[PDB]
């Protein structure tokens, strides 16, 4: 129902729906989006990606929003991660000025 699970190369999170539905017009938060990456044997997404990133990109939803870079995830690679995601420009606007880019 709720629950939701991401399978990041073989690394399970899983939050609530309602924790996507935070940012609808983002790959994870648009049903017709994430459907790309629905694996029905599983029951579960599955993306081949970083999975230091993930906990990042998670924690934009959990937190409402907030942009903050672990230190042990390079600064380009995360970039790149937002721009998967399809958090938007607002999110990456979120990370220059966390980055001190300004």
């Amino acid at each position: 129902m709720e629950r939701v699970v991401i399978n990041i190369s073989g690394l399970r999170f899983e939050t609530q729906l309602k924790t996507l539905c935070q940012f609808p017009e983002t790959l994870l938060g648009d049903p017709k989006r994430r459907m790309r990456y629905f694996d029905p044997l599983r029951n579960e997404y599955f993306f081949d990606r970083n999975r230091p990133s993930f906990d990042a990109i998670l924690y934009y939803y959990q937190s409402g929003g907030r942009i903050r870079r672990p230190v042990n995830v390079p600064i380009d690679i995360f970039s790149e991660e937002i721009r998967f995601y399809q958090l938007g420009e607002e999110a990456m606007e979120k990370f220059r000025e966390d980055e001190g880019f300004l």
